[PDB]
C-alpha cells in the first residue's frame, strides 16, 4: 500500500533545546506541566523515580527479541489485536521503517490475554518497567489537574486507573537504514500524527529520531535522553481541557546508522467513558468546542483513519 | 498466500436431514434442543420476517457489490468495520469472497459504524437487522425453554443486554468463471466454528454452504432463500457444558452464480464470564472448560487461524 | 497466475500415436503418414543407449535437487540458463522449472556456460549427440518418404554451420495442493513449436498431451525408452502445409515428478524459409531470424504462423 | 532487486567543467579524441553536421509516443528482442525511473523486422536522426584511428558499417519524480554501467541527468547540451585498443522536476566478429590483455550479467 515516505534529513539547525523539563518530585512541577502542555503539548520528565536498572533490562530484552530472525519474530505477529508488527502501521496503508510490539495492559501489568511476548524473562522485564511508567503517568496527570486548579486530585488520573481502562503499551524498533547514509534524505520511522488518548509517556535509548511540530508548523528534533521520559498531550486530553492543551504532532525519522528503541505507554480511559471538557474547567456559560463522543467511538474512528489525519476535526463543533 | 481448492460438491453430498424448527409452533423448544444436541445446526421456518424485507436487503447488497472495486475499496478495509475482499481475519486466511463486516447497537446498525454510507442501503439493512435479531431472541428463548430453564431469557438476555457484542456480516461469493467445468471449486469461506453464542444466516438461492456431521463427513445444505439457518457457536457449547456442539461449516463457491449471505452473530458483552449455566450443572458435575470472558475468547479468536479449534485451549485437562 | 486445467481422465488416453521403427523398412512411409495425420509420432529402435539417457536424467535430477538460491545463480533463462515458472517474455507461466541451452553442432556451445558442473555437461553432451543423430535420421526419413532425391534436403538445415538448435530440460515437480481434486495445474501451456522438428524424451511420468485435428485434447502415454517427435511451424512451411505442426501442452502430475529433454532443430538465422522447391506457396517470404524474433514477441498459445500467411 | 536505488541529489560542486570537447570538422579532432578516450572514455562532439531540425523532430515524435497511455505503450512491449519497456533494465532485476524504446538497426536505419514503433511519422523522424548520428559515429571512429597512427582509415569504422553489424538504438524517457522534490535525494534513472559495444553516441534534451565516473571514482555531472553529442568508449573498444581507451562508467540521475529524453546509438560489430587488439597497435611481442572472444559471446555474457557488473573482467587474462 505505497512505500515508506521519505523526508528531508534533519539538520542540526533543527535541534530544539527549549523542550520544557519537569521535575515531578518538586515544587512548581504542576505549574511547569500546565505551561508546557499549553505551548507545546509535550515535555520531558526527570527525577521520576523509575530505576535505570529496570529501564536498561527492558531495553536489553527488547533488543534481544528484535535481533531474532524475521521468521522467528513473525510467529508473534501480526500486531492486532496484539503482537508483533513490521512496517505496517494501522489498517489503512501507513508504513514506516520500523518493527514493533503492540501490547495490552490490565491495570499496571501486561494483560494475561496479551500472550506476546511469550518468553517469561522479557515479560517480567516489561512488567517491571510498565509498573514504573504507569505510576509516572498517574503523577503527571495529578500534576495536570493540580496546575489547572482542580480540587479533585484524581480528576484526570482516575480515567486510566479505572477498571477497564484502555491502556496500550508499544515497543518500537527503528533499525538503521544503511542504504540512505549521506544521501540527504531520510526514511520515515513513524509518520506524523497526534496520539488519540489522554497521555503518552515515551522512553527511548540514546539514538535520535523523535521530532515534534511547533505551533508555527516547523518540525524540530528532540534530543534523546535514555534516562528521562517524554510526555505527549493526546487528543482526548485536548478535549477534556476544551482546547487549552493542544495535542502534540510528532513523528520519528529513522537514523541511518544506529537502532532506535522506544517504549511508549498510552493512557486511555475505559471504552464507555464520555469524553468532554471537565465541568470544572468550563467557565460560566462556556461552550464545548467538541461534539459529544465516547472513547470507544473515537478509537474506532481513529482506526478507520490515516496516521496523519486530523482525527479531532470530525468531532469539532461547526 | 492463495485460496485453497476443494473437490467440487456433487449431488451425492446433499443432506436431507437438516432439522426444521417451526418458530411459531409450541414444539419448537424440543426440536431446537434436539437439533443443537445432534448437529449444532437447524433451519428455522415460519419466522415472521417478511420476504420483502429480505429481498430489499439482498437487492441493496447486490448493488453495492456491483460497484467498481475502487469504489468498494473506499469503504474498506473491514476492521474495525467496513468492506473486505478475499482476506478473512488477520492471519492469512483467504476465500473467494468480498464482504461487509458491520457493528450493531441493540437491533440496528451502530451510528459509529459508518459503512455503508448510502442511506437507502442502510435503511434496508436496518429493517432486515431488526427482523433477524427478533428471530435470534425467539430461537434463544426456545433453547432455554427446551432445556428446562425457568428464566425465559437465560440466553436471550445475553444478546439484548447493553453493550452486546453483536456482529452483522454480508458475504458475496461471486462466480469463478475460470473454474467453470474443471472438476474443482474454490473455497468461499474456509471451515470454522463460530465463536459466539448463535449465528443466524439467510442466503439467496445459491448453493455453497456445507456443514460437518459428527463423523466428520462434509454434506451440502440445500439453500432456501426464505428460511434461516442457525449455528450453535463455541460460547453456547460452553454455556451447556458440552451438550450443544458448535457446528463446523464452510462455504464452497459456485463457479456459475453469486451467493449472497446475511449473517447475524449473537455475542454477549465483552465482560460476560462464559461458563456452564449453573442450571445445567447436575450434582457435582464439573465444567469441561476453563473460566473466561467473551473479550478473552474473542481476542484469542482473532489471534487464531479460521480453522483452528479455538475451544481446545479453553478446555480443562 | 498459472492456469488450471481439468484433470486428464483415463478416458482420453490416445493409443494411436504412430510408431516409427527407425531400423525397419518403410520407416519413411510411416514417418510421412504420421506427419500428415497428427504432426506427431513415436520413434523406437533409435540407437541411443538406455545408459546415456539415465545419466543425463540423473544429473538433471541432481541439478534440480539443489536449493532455489543455488539454482537461481544460473538464471534467469535468457539468452540461456535456468528458469522457473515464467515461459517466454509475455507473461506465460507454468508449473515447471527448466534449463534452456544453446548448441554448437552436436554439443553444448562453449558460450553456453550453464550448466557449470563438468559431470552434468558431459552427460548432456553425450545425450545431445545421440538425439541429434536421431533428429537427422528422422529428417532423412521424411525426405525419402516425400520422394526427394536429395536425402539431406531437410537434414542440411540443422547440420549447416550456424544452425540455430536449442535444447531444454523441463522439470514438472509435484503439486501437492491439488492431489486428488479433479483439477490439475498447467505444466506448460498449449503451443506449436516454431522450428522444423523437436525430439522429446521423458521419464515415465504422464503429462504430455496433443490436440488432434478436431481438435480434442488427448493424453500420450509416456515411454522413457523412446522419443516423440513434433512437426514444428517451419516444417509446415517447408512442406507448404502438408505437415501441420502439432499443438501440444503438458499437464503437471500432482503426485509425480516429470523430467523431459527436448531438442529443437532449427536452421541458421539467415535461412530463407519457404516451401521446398521439390514439393510444388501459402506463406509470405521470411527468414528464421524473422520468425524467431516475431515468436518471442508473442504469447505461447498464439498462432504464430498466421502473421506469415497470405 | 525490486526497489529503484536512490542517490544523493547532485549539487553544483559536482558539475564537471572540463568535459573534453571535440570539433569534428577540425584537424586536431583526432588528437583530442585519443586524449579524451584515454583519460575520460568520454567526450562531447560539436560542429557535427546533424541539423537541430532533425533532432527536434525525432524528439517531438518520441514525446508523442510516450504521452500515449500506458495500455497503448504496453502493446509495443515488452522490450526484448525489440520494443517498449518501463523501469526494468535487462534480465537480472535492474530497475530505473524511466521508460524506453529498444530498437534494432539495419544498415543506416531502422530494421524492418523491428516492427516498433508502428507510426510511419515516428519511424521517418527516427530514420533521419539515425542516419545523422551513425555518420557521426563513423567520423568519430575515423578520428580515433587517425590519432592512434593507424594507416587504414576505416580500421575502426568498418566494424559498424559492415554488413550484419549489430547496431542498437535506444530512446530513453526519464519522467519527473514529483514525490522527491526538495528532499535532497534523487532516484536512479539508469544505473551505473559501461557500454559493451565499441562506441555509443548520445543526444538529449536540455534536462540534466547524465553523470560519469572519473578515473579516481568520483561521480560528476555532465552539463546537458541539446545541440551536441556525447560519446562513450565501450568495452569492445577497450579490447581493440589493448586497454589504452578505457570504457566510461556512467549513469543517469533522474531530475525530479523535468522530463529528460535521450537518444543513444550503440555501434557494435557483426556477431561473428572476433574482438581483439588491432594488429597495428601491438608492437612486436606486446601481449593482448584479453582472452579471445566474439561479439555474440560478449553480448550474451553481458545479458547474463547485472548492469553494474564489470563485464570485461571475465574476459581478462
Ligand atoms: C492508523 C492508526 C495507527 C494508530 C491508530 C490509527 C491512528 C492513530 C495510531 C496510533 C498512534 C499512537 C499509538 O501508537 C496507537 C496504538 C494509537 O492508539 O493511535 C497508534 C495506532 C496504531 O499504530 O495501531
Ligand atoms: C477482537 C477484536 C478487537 C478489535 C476487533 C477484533 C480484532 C481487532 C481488534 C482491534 C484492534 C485495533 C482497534 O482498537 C480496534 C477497534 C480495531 O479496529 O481492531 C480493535 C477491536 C476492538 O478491540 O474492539
Ligand atoms: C480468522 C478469524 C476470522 C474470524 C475471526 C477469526 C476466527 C473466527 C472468525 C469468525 C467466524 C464467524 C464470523 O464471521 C466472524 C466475524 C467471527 O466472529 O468469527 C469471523 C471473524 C472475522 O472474519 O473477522
Ligand atoms: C512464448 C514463447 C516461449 C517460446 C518463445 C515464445 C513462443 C514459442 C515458445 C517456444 C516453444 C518451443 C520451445 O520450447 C521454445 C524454446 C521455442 O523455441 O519456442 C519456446 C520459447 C521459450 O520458451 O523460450
Ligand atoms: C544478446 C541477445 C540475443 C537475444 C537478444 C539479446 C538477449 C536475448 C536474446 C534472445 C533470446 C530469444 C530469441 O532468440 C531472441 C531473438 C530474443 O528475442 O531474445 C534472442 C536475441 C538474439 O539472439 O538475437
Ligand atoms: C543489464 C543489462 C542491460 C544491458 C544488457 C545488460 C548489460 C548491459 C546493458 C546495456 C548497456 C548499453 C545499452 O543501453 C544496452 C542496450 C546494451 O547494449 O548493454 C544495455 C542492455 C539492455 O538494456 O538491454
Ligand atoms: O517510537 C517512538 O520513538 C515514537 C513513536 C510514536 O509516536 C507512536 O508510536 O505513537
Ligand atoms: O456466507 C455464508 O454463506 C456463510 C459464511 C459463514 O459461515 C461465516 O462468515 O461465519
Ligand atoms: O515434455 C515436456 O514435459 C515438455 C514439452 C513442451 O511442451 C515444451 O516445453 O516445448
Ligand atoms: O539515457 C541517457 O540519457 C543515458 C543512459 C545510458 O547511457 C544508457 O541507457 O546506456
Amino acid at each position: 500500500v505505497d512505500h515508506i515516505p521519505l523526508l528531508r534529513s534533519p539538520d542540526p539547525g533543527d535541534v530544539f533545546s527549549g523542550v520544557p523539563v519537569v521535575d515531578l518530585g518538586s515544587p512548581g512541577a504542576a505549574r511547569a506541566v500546565v505551561d508546557a502542555c499549553e505551548r507545546y503539548g509535550f515535555f520531558k520528565v526527570v527525577n521520576h523515580g523509575v530505576a535505570t536498572d529496570t529501564m536498561d533490562k527492558a531495553e536489553s530484552e527488547a533488543v534481544r527479541f528484535f535481533s531474532q530472525t524475521q521468521p522467528d519474530k513473525d510467529r508473534s505477529g501480526p500486531a492486532y489485536p496484539f503482537g508483533y508488527g513490521s512496517k505496517r502501521i494501522g489498517f489503512n496503508g501507513d508504513m514506516g521503517w520500523l518493527e514493533y510490539l503492540l501490547l495490552a495492559l490490565d491495570d499496571a501489568s501486561l494483560a494475561d490475554a496479551c500472550t506476546v511476548p511469550s518468553c517469561a524473562v522479557f515479560r517480567a522485564a516489561l512488567n517491571e518497567y510498565i509498573s514504573g511508567v504507569r505510576k509516572v503517568a498517574v503523577r503527571v496527570m495529578e500534576a495536570m489537574s493540580e496546575g489547572l486548579g482542580i480540587a479533585q486530585a484524581d480528576a484526570l488520573s482516575a480515567l486510566v486507573t479505572a477498571e477497564g481502562s484502555d491502556q496500550v503499551f508499544r515497543v518500537n524498533h527503528y533499525p538503521p537504514c544503511r542504504a540512505l547514509q549521506g544521501l540527504g534524505c531520510s526514511v520515515t520511522g513513524f509518520g506524523e500524527h497526534t496520539d488519540p488518548q489522554l497521555v503518552s509517556v515515551l522512553r527511548s535509548n540514546g539514538t535520535s529520531g523523535l521530532q515534534i511540530a511547533l505551533r508555527d508548523g516547523q518540525w524540530v528534533s528532540v534530543p534523546s535522553d535514555r534516562d528521562s521520559f517524554f510526555v505527549n498531550v493526546g487528543d482526548s486530553l485536548q478535549v477534556l481541557t476544551n482546547g487549552r492543551f493542544k495535542s502534540v504532532k510528532h513523528r520519528v525519522v529513522a537514523n541511518s546508522l544506529k537502532s532506535r528503541v522506544s517504549f511508549i505507554y498510552f493512557g486511555g480511559p475505559p471504552l464507555a467513558q464520555r469524553i468532554a471538557p471537565l465541568p470544572q474547567l468550563l467557565g460560566e456559560g462556556e461552550q464545548s468546542l467538541y461534539k459529544e463522543f465516547t472513547w470507544d467511538e473515537y478509537k474506532k474512528a481513529a482506526y478507520k483513519s490515516r496516521l496523519g489525519d486530523n482525527r479531532l476535526a470530525q468531532f469539532e463543533k461547526k
